[PDB]
């Protein structure tokens, strides 16, 4: 959906190189210091 992943962040970037390996997905937002992608 919103995919929450265990890489950690403090702003919404800090999630990018994670996001993006995931299908369809790219930046992402973090919310409760996790990354949503």
């Amino acid at each position: 959906g919103s995919v929450v992943i265990g890489q950690r962040c403090y702003r919404s970037p800090d999630c990018y190189s994670a996001c993006k390996k995931l299908v369809g997905k790219a930046t992402g937002k973090c919310t409760n210091g996790r990354c949503d992608c």
